[PDB]
């Protein structure tokens, strides 16, 4: 028995990190979804479901490292499933039913998953016989086809293990440690508080969906995935933001164009909404100004980055946006990271205004591209300022210049 009181470490696995804050509020809603009206799954319930799923998945005999394709719209049960995978050390590839079968077959050949794990309702066609197949739903995990037998060689998942893979086509491999470092850094900025209820508009196959849900949970708040049958219909989407009393909306900029154009009075009437987080797409500034105009006193955030780090920087949009302003800054890397601009010879750009390639120094970097050491080595390079250390840095493929204060401005891809 321990000499002194153990101090429990919650940063070793996404399963632990994402649920730590919620320990203080087990009965608070973690996920909200449509039921009649709305259904809530509490922190406590979400963990119970994660744990139940994990026990049944673990009976399949898969080894730490084995990939699982997880196909489902974003729902409370899909969240329990990805948490269960995290706990077992089974990196998953998130997919949706609408993901084209040709892409799905490409994923399966590149990553060779041992299990295809779909929703209760799932009816995916085109799968290779006999790839392990299972369903998850309210009652648990039922297995239609057992995965192949194997001998297990790993004892225990650790934070350097892969947590998930996202295919861009290249397989971005993200460790626990890296994604945990991301959430740790971003929470230092206070984007989400426990009172928030966060509408995640992006589909489950998108990096931003998992990120949004993860960060929301990690921050002890309430995550509200917006089902696609609310989201593609403006009036239905806007009513949902009221019904679920949404305080923060995550989405691409273009999400808002139809809502401004067709239903500006309803947008203006979103009383519970305090904040909006965008990413993944250039926002025409006229549209943004229009949006600020309809939603005065809202905090809007601009999120720059890529799958390889989940994200890299987060920037307040000024209200009001100056009339002369032509390009929104991407600011400084998020807390715990650093980015700067480099010339074609690998030296740091000496002067403001001069365009170079963004190199990202961060604990949140991907581990590599799956089965592709040469693409890994071109993206993850020895620190150009100190190659002796062993530290690596990420060549983003993004162009940008710096202002006098050291903030960057995005200028496109190479």
């Amino acid at each position: 028995s321990p000499y002194a009181a153990p101090v429990r470490d919650h940063a070793g696995n996404l399963r632990d990190y994402l649920l730590a804050a919620g320990k203080a509020t087990p009965d608070k809603p973690a996920i909200v979804e449509p039921a009649g009206g709305l259904r809530f799954v509490s922190y406590r319930q979400l963990e119970a479901q994660a744990d139940a799923y994990a026990a049944e998945l673990d009976a399949l005999g898969l080894d730490v490292g084995d990939r699982v394709v997880l196909e489902s719209p974003a729902t409370a049960d899909a969240v329990a499933a990805f948490l269960a995978c995290f706990s077992l050390g089974l990196p998953f590839i998130p997919t949706i039913p609408e993901t084209p079968v040709q892409r799905l077959r490409t994923i399966i050949g590149m990553a060779a998953p041992a299990l295809f794990l779909q929703a209760a309702d799932g009816s995916r066609e085109g799968l290779p016989p006999g790839l392990g197949m299972a369903r998850f739903g309210p009652k648990g995990v039922t297995t239609e086809q057992l995965p192949a037998p194997r001998v297990r060689r790993r004892r225990q998942v650790v934070e350097t293990d892969p947590a998930y893979l996202i295919f861009t086509p290249k397989g971005v491999v993200m460790s626990h440690r890296a994604n945990i470092a991301f959430h740790r850094g971003i929470r230092a900025h206070g984007l989400i508080g426990p009172d928030d209820r966060v509408a995640v508009t992006s589909p489950f196959s998108f990096d931003f969906c998992l990120g949004g849900i993860a960060l929301t949970l990690a921050s002890g708040a309430t995550a509200v995935p917006v089902p696609r049958d609310r989201l593609d219909f403006p009036r239905r989407f806007l009513a949902f933001l009221h019904e679920a009393a949404i305080t923060q909306v995550h989405g691409v900029p273009s999400l808002w164009r139809p809502l401004i154009r067709h239903e500006p009075d309803l947008v203006a009437g979103l009383d519970p909404l305090r904040s909006i987080l965008f990413s993944g797409e250039d926002f025409p500034l006229g549209d943004l100004r229009e949006l600020q105009g309809l939603l005065p006193g809202r905090r809007i955030f601009n999120l720059y980055g890529a799958t390889e780090s989940m994200a890299a920087s987060v920037t307040d949009v000024p209200d009001p946006l100056p009339a002369d302003l032509e390009r929104l800054t991407i600011g400084y890397a998020h807390h715990g990271a650093e980015m700067d601009v480099y010339d074609a010879e690998g030296a740091p750009v000496g002067e403001p205004g001069v365009v170079g390639e963004i190199y990202l120094r961060s604990p949140a970097l991907f581990s590599g591209y799956w089965a592709d050491p040469e693409a890994t080595r071109a993206a993850l390079v020895p620190d150009p300022l100190l190659p002796e250390s062993g530290q690596v840095v990420f060549r983003t493929g993004d162009l940008a210049y710096r202002d006098a204060d050291g903030r960057l401005y995005f200028c496109g891809r190479i």
